[PDB]
Formats: structure tokens, C-alpha cells, sequence
């Protein structure tokens, strides 16, 4: 069924975690036809700034992480950085999450497949869609089976990002595609206006799952401040994106 | 609002060809009543990159050609200009003047066909940004020009490949109506050396995301037999295929329309 | 020998043009080893604004060019935007300039072409530099013997341009290369920090000669006021590039 | 100031490959007195395209073989680390540890490099603007790192393809000693399919623009035999010719030198 990867870009405090989990809870038992799987990273290895927010560590994100699944029975999914974080962090995660300037990384791949756990690897910013045909090798050469690839933008020009939807049908060949409408707009060292109208063209292309990072008070976030969705805003969308999938699968090409 | 389909050949192959494709989209525009259709067709491919190819059989003729398909089929008209004084003549038949692309900042050409007080459809060029077709419409409402559209055809990515910046669509609405082309943003600039390439596979997906994200009309060239056409022989959609692209498109458009942003 | 082309962009006056045309004589007088050649513009047809500087006319550009070729001797050269203006522009223009906008504009190539004049063709921001060898095939087809293609930045994101320095060795396989050293490093819709520096890269590649604009008082041209060279720089640019390509020119590589 | 030259073999195919190549970089050395030479070779290709190539003989093999190399030339010693576990035992050989280009924004991977005492040079990622590369340099000074440099190694381009933007070279030179990178520059990414591509016939002319514009060194890979090279088979320079570019680049950065701006 249809995935929809969502929650706060990073882990604040497993108290913004509930929050954003009951309201995920909530919006899975209204579209049982969706997969839900909640998301937050424990750690944000790669701020541009020594001095920006990154996390509260691996055990506390963790342990946060097992209080939503355990109280709302959601999939988790987090990112890794180092091969040594994947073995711990599948204690928890349903789903491992490859950064995508990490998705050359092969002992990061590995490890991941390792675990047994699903794998989703971002794209990085600096591939064709036809070089993630050898990041899903690695994979399942690691024993990975269920295998997701994230369109999040490629790079174009200089603190820019586009979006380059022949790259969706492309990648399908060789794995589930999840697009990831609000990492793909915002500019790299975003715009908000565009998440919605992208998110459209993503479903109408035809994809496997979106992926949009969520926030009660966005503006107040430590992390991806400028992009990350109010989160009362989620069910609206997600219901338009239904709607846009339901008239348009007719038309996505096979294979 | 009527949702525009602008179609037709790449190039007025012959009078013959245009009269084909003619009846087609005269038949198309009886069932989607909803839809404004207007027929192009070039009477010169004055960039080709290849002295060798195959340009047109010259003003005269295609106007005339084009001025058959209007008498016959009640069919709107466009085709493209390339320098000022083309304006007047074509405005004779045509009901939107086209600007090229590599054209779209060349100031007298623009002045020439927003004073003819035909509508005149812009193609965005490839090195333009969305934002800088501000100017390109401010130039024609100086000029005249009372109905404008922009055209997203695609921007330079690399070499030989195009990229289609979505983002476009909504930024551009904020000055002007908004035409997606379909086949232009598929191609491969100077692809085949001699001539430029194309994907015919991701036509159709873009051409739904255009509509999913919203705009004005789409501008689409087909031909009976693609694979035979002297110009864009790569990215010309058969024209069998063009009914079933025009309902996809339509009912995806009525599904997104209560989401289209107001700006 | 190594050609200079250097000039204000716009002619904002013939007045101008002959302040601008007696210190590139005297340079001319300095420089025996370099072929020089005065560049400006009779009409600025591609400004982004309606209400933007294009200038006076072409009867009143080609008889200020005129003034500056019969007062000073220096060949000329100014750009095209139609067909019909080869003829007239050839009175006086040495070298045909074709826009880079222009530069796929088959009937303006041929037009130039027919004039018998050298032809010198801006490499637009669109096009590969594989891409010019067409272009040169349709001068050739129309006369032109005398061929230059100029290397003047290429579309890298939005608003920027960046010079891919590849491009002087593929272009030189079928015509004499010019660098352009302003518009290079202008940003469409630039940085005079980038110009110097940039301009030792192109001479150390190895190209056939240089483009530059140049105005008295840059700050208050009405055209390209952010990138044209001081005419009191020229001098010392000018005396930079040859020492550096004397030395640099050994190691060229042949074709 | 004196001009760096980083140099060897892409991978450490082999101590042997190490110790034919750095007895060639030790005789040049003596002569172009005036360069500071380092000996680089990686114990490992972390990001390889394809699992089924060649990635190295493990950190323990490598460390070894370089440290040969420095005993037997007294070569000053890089190679990159891909995982902050390895800064510490790299650094026990290592005169400069490298931050790979994936990795330039991992700030543990920074920090790990910084806290060893040695110098470090990151590469400038593919997805970097230049004006970004000063939090990299802010966050290794954060680290402890009193000597740092910045690689030059082109900007994605379009697919499989990069571009050298010669303007970062002055941009870096704010916050950094930068050195170009001539080998990698040319490289296509992703080029072949299963691995990278390259075009060789354009690493002198850039490396001579790179000096015009003025750097404090340059890094080139070098293989006896390019051809038969297991990672870089495309873009590795025959060690032969290194000389040869060596004089070649100094001679031009000496003319060019009296004209670099000052930052
Ligand atoms: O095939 P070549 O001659 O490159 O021409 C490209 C065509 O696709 C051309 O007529 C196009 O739309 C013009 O810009
Ligand atoms: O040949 P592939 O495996 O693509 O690797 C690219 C190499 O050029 C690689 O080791 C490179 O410099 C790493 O980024």
C-alpha cells in the first residue's frame, strides 16, 4: 500500500515525539489504506554550522523512537551515519534511512542490509537517477530485500535544488520510489510554497510513497525550520494526494 | 477557466499534413468541449542546428497552409516568429503569436507582436530563470499585447539535457497565464550532433505532473507518423495518442483543481 | 597574432567611443604583437527591461565606428540582432558579432556570412561546446571564412554562469577561439572581482584572443555598469596576459 | 609561500605500486626544491560505484604501506578516512589527513580528523557552493585543526558530469590554503555505468588555468600504467609525464604570481 514516512525532522525531546505520534496515530486509523511509518533523526551529522542543533544522542533517540511505536503500535525510521549505529538503531527501526550524502558510502549500505531491517536510501544531490541502479546492488549483495530510493532533489547551480520527475519512473525500475516533498525545496546553505504543488506532480507521476517532514510549530523547529510542514496541515494533504493517486494510477506506466 | 491545448505538427511539412492532423483536433475539440484547442505549426525551424535540416517551405506558403486549416476546421492559429518584420503577415491568420524561446528577450520581436493585438504565447528560454519572465511580460503589456502567455519548455541542465523546474509553473502565474509543452521539455539539445534528441517515455509522466501542479494549458506537437517527421522526429506524439493524453490530463486537472494555489 | 577586442558595450555616445578609441590606439602603439579591435554595441537589443539603455539607432552607431576606424585606424566590430542589418553593420564592421542569444539563428549566420566579413559568433548559454561545430559548418556554407567563436560563460543554475574552460580546446578543432572576459562573470537577471583571475585561466588554456569591455567611468555606463573594465586597467591586464601566455603557450596542445 | 604537489596512486593497489611511485615522487623532490611534496594513497575506495570493485587491502595494510613509503623517501604522508574511528590510527602515519568530498559536511568525520594534531585537507563536495566551504573550515578550527586546506574538485554539472568553477578558487582563499585537484576534476561520475569515466586529454590545460588564477597546490593521482590502475583507470596521470606538469605548472604560476589578488 501506498507509504507516507512522516514526523519531526529531528528529535527535539520525545515530548514533541507524542505529539507529532498522536496525530500520525490519528490520521493512520482515518486511511487504513495508507502505511504509516513515523519519522525523526536522533542525530543531524551534517549541520553547515558547528554551532547548530543536532540531538539529544543515540540512546535518547532511540529510546524515544520505542516509546511511539510502543504507544501507538507506528513503524519507526530514523537515519544512520556510521556503520556501527545500524545493529542498535534496528532495535527499533522498521526502516533505516541512508542520508543522501552517504549513499556512496558502501560499509553504511552494508551495515544497514545487514540488520535485516528495510532500507531507504535518500538520493544523493550529486547522482543520476541510472547511478541508483548500483546503490540497490549493494543492497541486496548485503541481503537488503525490501529496498526504498528518495527523490530529494538533485543539484542545480549553487544553494539550489530541482526536482527532476524523469527520475521517479526511472528509479521504479529497480526499487520502491518515495518522494520527499520537503527536503527537495529547500536551498542547500527553502520555499514552503512549493511542497504542496511538487508533492501534486510526485502522486500524478506516480510514485510509491511520500516522505514530508512535520512540526506542531514549524517556526520554532531546531531543525529545517523553513520547510518542515505545520502539522495541522498533514491530513489535508494527505487526503489531496489520495485523491490525485486514486484518478492518475490509471495512467502510470508499467514497470 | 477553458483549459488551453495548443497541438499540432512541429512543421508545415506540407499542406497535406496540416489538414491531417487538422481533422483530428477538429473532431478532439467536439468531444472536450471544455478545452480551447488552437493548432501550431511552424512555416520555419529557423534554429535548427544543422544547416542540412529540413526548415519549411516559407512564409507564404505556411500562412497560407495555416489559413486552409482555420477555413476548413474553425480552428484557432499559431506558429512562431523570428524576426520583427514576420509579425504582420502571420498575424494575418495567426490568433497567438509564438515567441522562440532563444528569442524570448529580443525586445523589437516581442514589440512587434504585442502591437499586432493578437495574443502572444512566450516560450521561456532555456538560460532564463522563472522569476525573469517579470520583465518579458512587462515588455508586452508596454507593447500592447492584452492576453499573454508564458511557456515552460524546459532549462539547460548539464549539456544536451533539459530539466523541467516545476516550480515554474506557480511562479510564472503570478504575471501571466502558464502553457506546459509537453514535447519540447523531453528533448536532447544537440543530442544526435547533427540534430537534437528526446525521451518519448517521460512525455506523459510530466505532462501529469504539470497538471497536478497547475496551469493554464499544455502545448503538445504530434504527427501521424513521428519516426517519418522532418523536424523533432523523437519527441512528436503519434497522433492516435493525443485523445487518450487530452481525457488523462483533463481528469487529472479536475481532481487537483480545489488544491491550486491562489496567487 | 593574439586579437584583443575591446570597447565600451553600449555606444553611449561617439564621444565615448573616441575617449575609449585613443587609449586603445595608444595601447595598439604599445602592443605591436597583438591585433586589436573596437568593440561596442549600436543597440543593446536583449535587455532584460523595456526601460532599459539600448542606444541610438544604427545609422548613428555605424557613423560614430566609422569616426573611431577613420580617426584611429583600429578595425571594428559591433553585434547584429537581424538580417537586414549585415549589410549596412558590414560598411564598417571588420568582424560581424553574433549574439549569444542569436547564435543558432540560421539566417542571421548566412546574412553575416555573405558580407564577406569575419564573423564572430558568442557561444550562447544554452549550448555544449561540441554544439559550435554546427554553427561554424553554417558560416562556412554561407562564405565565411574568417570564423571565431566566443566562449562567454554557460547556464548553471538560475541568475549565474560559470566557464567551463573545456571549451576552448574542443571549440578550437574547427574555429579561432576569444574568451570574453566580462560577460563571463556577469550574473543574468556579475562580480568585477572574477575577471582578472579568470582571464589569466583562459591565456594559460590557451585561446586565439580576448574580449573585454572597458568605460572611462564603468559606474556610470549605462550597460553592463557592474562587469566593464576600467580603461585605466587595461593596460596592465593587457601586459599580464601576454607574459603569462608566453610562457604558457609552450605547452598548448596541438588542435 | 611554498607550493604544495599531493601526489601517488589512487588506491594502494600494492606496496610496491607505492614504492615505485614514491621513489619517483622522492628524485622529484630533489629537484623542484621549491614544492613541498606529499605521498598520497588511499587504504581504501569507501564509495566506490559498483560492489564488485576494487575498494583496497584494509586500513592495517595500508597504514603499513605508507609508512614504508615515509621511512624509505622521508615523504611526508595523506590519505582519506571515511569513518571517525579511523583519525586515530591514520594519523599515526598521516602528515595530512583528507576529508573525502561525500563526507565534507559529517562533522564527527571533521572533528575526529581535527582533534589528531595533523593537518587537515577536505575536498570540496560536488553539491558545495564555495561560499559554503567557510563553515567547514569554522568547524575543523572548532576541532583544534591549525593547518587546513580546501580541494578544489569540480561542482555537479547536469548527470555524470562536473564543471570546474575557477571563481572558487580567490572565494576559498578567504578562509583556506586551497589546492586544485587535476585528476578528479575531469572525472564523469557515474560515467561508465558500474564505474566513473574521465577525460585525460583535459587535465594539463585546467591545471594550468588553476595556477593562473593562483592556488597554493595542486593534488594528482599518477600510475605507471593508468591503463591497468584499479580504481581511476581514466583519469590517472602516467607517472612519467608527472615531471614534466610539474615544471610546466611552476613555471606558469612564477609569471603569473605577481598578478594573484590579495585576499
Ligand atoms: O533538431 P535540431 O535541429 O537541433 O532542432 C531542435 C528542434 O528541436 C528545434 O527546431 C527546436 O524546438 C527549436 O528550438
Ligand atoms: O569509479 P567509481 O567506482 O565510480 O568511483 C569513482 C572514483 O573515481 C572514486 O573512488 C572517487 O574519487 C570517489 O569519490
Amino acid at each position: 500500500k501506498f507509504l507516507v514516512i512522516a514526523g519531526p525532522c529531528a528529535i527535539e525531546s520525545e515530548e514533541l515525539l507524542l505529539k507529532v505520534g498522536e496525530e500520525i496515530k490519528r490520521l493512520s486509523e482515518k486511511f487504513k489504506e495508507v502505511e504509516f511509518v513515523f519519522k525523526s533523526s536522533f542525530d543531524k551529522a551534517n549541520r553547515s554550522s558547528i554551532h547548530s542543533f543536532r540531538g539529544h544522542g543515540l540512546e535518547y533517540g532511540v529510546k524515544a523512537l520505542r516509546k511511539v511505536k510502543e504507544e501507538f503500535g507506528l513503524k519507526i525510521t530514523t537515519d544512520i551515519h556510521e556503520s556501527w549505529q545500524a545493529e542498535p538503531v534496528a532495535e527499533v527501526a522498521d526502516i533505516i534511512q541512508i542520508p543522501a550524502f552517504l549513499c556512496r558510502q558502501t560499509d553504511l549500505l552494508l551495515a544497514a542490509a545487514k540488520t535485516g531491517r528495510a532500507v531507504n536510501v535518500k538520493k544523493g544531490q550529486f547522482l543520476a537517477p541510472w547511478d541508483t541502479k548500483n546503490v540497490v546492488e549493494k543492497l541486496k549483495f548485503g541481503g537488503a530485500k525490501e529496498i526504498y530510493l528518495t527523490e530529494r532533489g538533485t543539484t542545480f547551480g549553487y544553494n539550489n535544488l530541482v526536482v527532476d520527475f524523469r527520475s521517479l519512473p526511472i528509479m521504479k525500475q529497480w526499487a520502491k520510489v518515495i518522494y520527499d516533498a520537503t527536503h527537495s525545496v529547500q536551498l542547500p546553505g527553502g520555499m514552503r510554497e512549493f511542497i504542496f504543488p511538487l508533492i501534486r506532480a510526485a502522486v500524478a507521476v506516480g510514485c510509491d510513497g511520500v516522505f514530508m517532514e512535520t512540526h506542531p510549530e514549524p517556526e520554532k523547529a531546531l531543525s529545517d525550520a523553513s520547510t518542515q510542514l505545520p502539522l495541522s496541515q498533514l491530513e489535508g494533504i494527505i487526503e489531496a494526494i489520495l485523491e490525485i493517486r486514486e484518478v492518475a494510477s490509471k495512467y502510470y506506466e508499467t514497470i
